[PDB]
């Protein structure tokens, strides 16, 4: 009677998809991505590294705004990603196909880009992308430089098995600024407690909250601009209220508290 | 102002959707899948084959037809495809995971299997499934034997470039009948001439269509019933109105004629 | 003048490379590899288990010696592995063509074992095997059951990243006995130190030592026999001098720290 | 009490091996492999071209010529096959991590590069390298562009399935001149008639003549530049002796016809 329901889309708020200018975060390090979604540009002598790329839609407004920065599309060497999510890495594959660039990640965030999202932990194939190869394998506390610039991978597993962090070291008008683009430590939805397909979860946000807040950290960035108190849309005060990592850690760590302690409840 | 368009989920009439019973098409072989969709199951004593599974929200109810015919998710050894489309390749990805099969495909085949659909020739990303690799690669007229039954693939690209009609020899109460699953012939919105993605379509059709009316065919099965004037829905009359072999390769070509006489016109 | 040098195969020990007839463990537990490498056949009502198969060369030996224990090859359900270097890895790709199996195995060991063995982290290119794909993805204590037996993973990254301990429950004439099968825990020829593509491998190593005198232990056995003081060319008496996984953590770890200090000094 | 067989390395004539400078074909292009395994790169006015990289121990040696070329690693844009055997594309893995330089490939070549040669059509798993990714999958008479220069790919299968000739136009101090990179049409070895492998292999290297020569072919080259006449040893009468396109197809068929007839008496 009934026929089978019809696949749904992967549907977001409106300003996760809202196209802004290239933002400048220190000397070499702009925000190209969308007002509610990071995409981090490093321009270097030697070609340009993205930290995410946000929605599988944004790849030609990523392009664009590297263009506005001078990078050509085959200037684009080096792509890493916070974690292999729809939201984050959606234009991977389509990026590569369309730059000279080649992706650096975990294994566990290299298996999840290469199957697209899909058979995800949490998600099922609820939230999928175009399927996308690393080039590169890096392990943890691994160092990958572009043009002098140093990435260094710091894991955070609990997102994803493959969350990381990358930390790097730009300047503010040639004096050093240490960033840390610290992944997302949310749990939404998430079944934390003796999960089958994720065993060790809980110890694994735990120590993930222990890693950021150890973070270099002079500047936070993260994935959502929301979880660290960043706020594009207003350009030059766009930083202002922005947490540290302790700050960020701990507000996660008290909402993972809440959230396991409401699970044992329900 | 306007922020960029959201995903669009790749949705199809009800009818592709719609749940059917098993349906007998000779001594080992059955629809399994939807009024609209073909899956083919073939039992032998050594396990059964599957060949197609249509969308990717099918997999539970295929699941449910090889239970009412005696087939434990253990039990299914091999999985074949017409074409990797969303339509007919759709729940590859979960019923490995959730069987004992393996899949076995031509190499095109298997390339686009493996990027979910993405990408396509034709398509691009805007109908996609969950990615899946093929465990064997066949090549030309090679023969995939399964206890007992010998399925022979012809390639015949143009709908995709790996697109293949699987042929076997079962038995109406003991008497031979040649059985043809041949692909799709179909072109939809696709650019035929001077394609730069697919230089040599035309030619891949037009021998195509010759391959199609070659192949040893005392019934003919397609992935769309439709095409080959199969009625799933009428049970034992179901296959009283099916296209030859030769007939059904005819009318593709009198439609691709008109298609590319109107893409000369347009 | 002089040309570049031709490739070196990897060739080991005879004794890596003696076939052996199956050995029992236990009840439903079985040495079917060599005299001097491990490859555990795992015997349930619902099909078959090998853990690890050793060299690339032992494909046929281990189909033989499931013969003779009555598994034809599509009784074989599922490969584990210990780690994916090529001598206890190495027959999986063929094993998979010529069997039903599927192989599960972290997303460590899925990226290794996907590219042969190749730009090994210690090794480089040395070492490599036929690449297999890994069909499901496990986690860190994560249980996979074949035919009512559980085989808990237990991460213990050092000797490869993706090094894993499995644990079940066998028993002997009716009675449960624990088995661990514990990976190795050697660095032979490792830079371990300051080593650019494995950061924190001191870390993982000492972890590693820790989650080993913690397994569910009360017969150990190691991809390479000796490491845990089996000696399989006795038959009956191999298991007599056998180690428990405390001492083999503990003479690992003593080894290590040695090599740790000889580093230093060199 | 015999152990099984040690592995056994894949070992070449030394001339294969014996690095050379590198040789001008033509404006553009370059010869820089060894004195008998082609490897030519095209220098473009934005970035180059590798057609082929000989054995998995040339890597070094490529790059030191296309240093002298003034190719730094970063310039080497896109790497093209011949086929994907070990003596052809043994060092395009190392050369992808160690460059910024895309694959592109037929899909065929893609699936037999992505398992380093193992599980050949004819060679089983005796002469392998280390697996690599195509990222681009291109489909027969597609063009590739870099730099201006346009790159067209024709499919001869035969010697593998993905084997293509790759022809392109230079130029002589401005002149034009039609370069063919012919792939080889031997068959060493090879079961020709009713191999349950490739069932349309004497089809399909009979169409591969037919191919070759039609080629447009001012200047032909192939992998083995003996089976063109080239003379690599002796620089600028290097191509004095070369064959036509024409010569060199008629010349391989006539082998394969004088080694069919063996077949059949053997
Ligand atoms: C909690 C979210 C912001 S939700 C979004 C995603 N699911 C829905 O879009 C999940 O993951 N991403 C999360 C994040 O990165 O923090
Ligand atoms: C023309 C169609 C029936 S349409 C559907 C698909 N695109 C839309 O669903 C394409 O492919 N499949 C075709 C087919 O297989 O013949
Ligand atoms: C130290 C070894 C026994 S050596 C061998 C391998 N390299 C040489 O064959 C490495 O790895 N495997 C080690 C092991 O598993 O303990
Ligand atoms: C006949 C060969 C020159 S032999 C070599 C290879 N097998 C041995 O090295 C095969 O393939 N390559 C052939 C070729 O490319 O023509
Ligand atoms: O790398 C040390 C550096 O990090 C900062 C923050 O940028 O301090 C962080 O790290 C310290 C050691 O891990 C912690 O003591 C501190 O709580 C944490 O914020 C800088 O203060 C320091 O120079
Ligand atoms: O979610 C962060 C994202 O939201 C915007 C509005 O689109 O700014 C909001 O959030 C900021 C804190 O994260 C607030 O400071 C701001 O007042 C609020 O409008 C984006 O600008 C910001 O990137
Ligand atoms: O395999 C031959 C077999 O095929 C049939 C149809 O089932 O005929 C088809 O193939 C013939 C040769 O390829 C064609 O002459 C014919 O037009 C085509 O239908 C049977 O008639 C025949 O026994
Ligand atoms: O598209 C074929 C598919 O449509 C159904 C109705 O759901 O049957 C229709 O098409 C048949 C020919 O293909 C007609 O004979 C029939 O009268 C018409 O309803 C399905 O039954 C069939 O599988
Ligand atoms: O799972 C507990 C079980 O393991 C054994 C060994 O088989 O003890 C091991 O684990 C204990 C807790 O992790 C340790 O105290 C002990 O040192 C270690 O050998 C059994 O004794 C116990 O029943
Ligand atoms: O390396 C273990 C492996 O070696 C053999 C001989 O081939 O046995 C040796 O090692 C045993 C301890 O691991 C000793 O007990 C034995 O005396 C010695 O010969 C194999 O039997 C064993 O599997
Ligand atoms: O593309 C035509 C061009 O190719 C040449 C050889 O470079 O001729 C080849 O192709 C012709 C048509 O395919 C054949 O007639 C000829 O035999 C073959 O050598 C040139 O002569 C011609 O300009
Ligand atoms: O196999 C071709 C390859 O061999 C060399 C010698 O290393 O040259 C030989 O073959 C040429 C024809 O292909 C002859 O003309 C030459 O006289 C002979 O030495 C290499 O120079 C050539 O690249
Ligand atoms: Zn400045
Ligand atoms: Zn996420
Ligand atoms: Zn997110
Ligand atoms: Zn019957
Ligand atoms: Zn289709
Ligand atoms: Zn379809
Ligand atoms: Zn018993
Ligand atoms: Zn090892
Ligand atoms: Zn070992
Ligand atoms: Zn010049
Ligand atoms: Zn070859
Ligand atoms: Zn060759």
């Amino acid at each position: 009677e009934a026929p089978l329901p019809q696949l749904r889309a992967y549907t977001v708020d409106a300003s996760w998809l809202q196209p802004m200018a290239p933002l400048q975060v220190a000397d070499h390090t702009w925000q190209i991505g969308t007002e509610d979604l990071t995409a981090l540009l490093v321009q270097t002598a030697e070609g340009a590294v993205l930290l995410d790329g946000g929605m599988p839609q944004m790849a030609g407004h990523l392009l664009d705004n590297m263009k506005l920065r001078g990078v050509a599309p085959q200037d684009l060497r080096l792509i890493l990603l916070s974690h292999a999510h729809a939201d984050h890495a959606g234009p991977v594959a389509e990026l590569k196909r369309r730059t000279g660039a080649h992706v650096a990640a975990n294994a566990e965030t290299a298996v999840l880009l290469a199957r697209g999202g899909s058979n995800d932990l949490h998600f099922g194939d609820g939230i999928t992308y175009p399927p996308a190869s690393a080039d590169r394998i890096i392990m943890d506390g691994e160092v990958v430089t572009v043009g002098g610039i140093a990435f260094t991978a710091h894991f955070m597993p609990g997102h994803t098995p493959g969350s990381t962090a990358w930390t790097w070291t730009d300047t503010r008008d040639g004096k050093p600024v240490r960033i840390a683009y610290a992944d997302s430590l949310s749990a939404p939805g998430y079944q934390l407690k003796g999960n089958p397909r994720y065993p060790r979860l809980i110890e694994d946000y735990k120590r993930s909250f222990a890693t950021v807040r150890a973070l270099p950290c002079d500047l936070l960035l993260t994935p959502h601009p929301g979880a660290s108190n960043w706020n594009y849309a207003v350009g030059s005060k766009a930083s202002a209220e922005a947490l540290t990592c302790n700050a960020y850690a701990d507000a996660a760590e008290k909402k993972f508290d809440a959230q396991l302690a409401r699970e044992t409840a329900g």
